[PDB]
């Protein structure tokens, strides 16, 4: 699951995957975790 601290992040991180960049770079890129889990903890409920 990925999991995004703020609105814009979410909007950084859906930017980055566009070309195909891979997810897990792009969420070190804008702040984003991806979690094995369903749901995301509430500080990275974006």
């Amino acid at each position: 699951t990925t999991c995004c601290p703020s609105i814009v992040a979410r909007s950084n991180f859906n930017v980055c995957r566009l070309p195909g960049t891979p997810e897990a770079l792009c969420a070190t890129y804008t702040g984003c975790i991806i979690i094995p889990g369903a749901t995301c903890p509430g500080d990275y409920a974006n």
